[PDB]
């Protein structure tokens, strides 16, 4: 079990919630997301945790421990001091955050994403603002409350379900269907947050447009400087059609070469 002991955690501050916590035991610094005792995200938290207990790789968030028996609910992870890729990169020194560290980022997040795709899982929630840093430009993937392991290869979401638009494919937003290759697309568009330093995808445009404009065949301009090789992968990673997408392995190996010629 991960099931653990509460009283080891000296709480500190926010960050349901999140808190910076201390293991006591350890002297370390972790995460601790809560949940308030009444309040019924008690399925939705609890089938977050019984993901996160299945997945293991060193650009994913790690589950640490828990407390699941008994209220207030814990969920212990481990903790990245420099918090969420989106700020980071907005308030970044751009000369040590440099053109080959943006490509690691967009390397290691393809790594944990191909070992989802192998698992069947869909993250359903992939950007810049869910995934975090630590030293050394780590970056791992989070936020694992809207990942699902699939049987079969497509997730149907609830009508009326609300989405991130400006990050959500066109056959979720038509349909509800998600998938590895809505993911696919997912991703694409945070290449292009890495890509700009965190600039909102498609500027200046109100939502109520985006599905048209889309369908219309418009996609978001190459940022300055993007490599030729990124520009092309955010392209076939916003295929209409989703079989025309790439694959996270496909898409990985390119990053892998890429990274190394650099
Ligand atoms: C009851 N034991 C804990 C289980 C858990 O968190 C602890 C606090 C403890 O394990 C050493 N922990 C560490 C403490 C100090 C330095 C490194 C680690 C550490 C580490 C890991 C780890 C894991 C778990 N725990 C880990 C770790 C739970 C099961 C999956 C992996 C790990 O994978 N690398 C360092």
């Amino acid at each position: 079990k991960w099931e653990m002991e509460r009283t080891d955690i000296t709480m500190k501050h926010k960050l349901g919630e999140v808190y910076e916590g201390v293991w006591k035991k350890y002297s370390l610094t972790v995460a601790v997301k809560t949940l308030k005792e009444d309040t019924m995200e008690v399925e939705e938290f609890l089938k977050e945790a019984a993901v996160m207990k299945e997945i293991k790789h060193p650009n994913l968030v790690q589950l640490l421990g828990v407390c699941t028996r008994e209220p207030p609910f814990y969920i212990i992870t481990e903790f990245m001091t420099y918090g969420n890729l989106l700020d980071y990169l907005r308030e970044c020194n751009r000369q040590e955050v440099n053109a080959v560290v943006l490509l690691y980022m967009a390397t290691q997040i393809s790594s944990a994403m191909e070992y989802l795709e192998k698992k069947n899982f869909i993250h359903r929630d992939l950007a810049a603002r869910n995934c975090l840093v630590g030293e050394n430009h780590l970056v791992k993937v989070a936020d694992f409350g809207l990942s699902r392991l699939m049987t079969g290869d497509t997730y149907t979401a609830h009508a009326g379900a609300k989405f991130p638009i400006k990050w959500t494919a066109p056959e979720s937003l038509a349909y509800n269907k998600f998938s590895i290759k809505s993911d696919v697309w997912a991703f694409g568009v945070l290449l292009w947050e890495i890509a700009t330093y965190g600039m909102s995808p498609y500027p200046g445009i109100d939502l109520s447009q985006v599905y048209e404009l889309l369908e219309k065949d418009y996609r978001m301009e190459r940022p300055e400087g993007c490599p030729e090789k990124v520009y092309e992968l955010m392209r076939a990673c916003w295929q209409w059609n989703p079989s025309d997408r790439p694959s996270f392995a496909e898409i990985h190996q390119a990053f892998e070469t890429m990274f190394q010629e650099s």
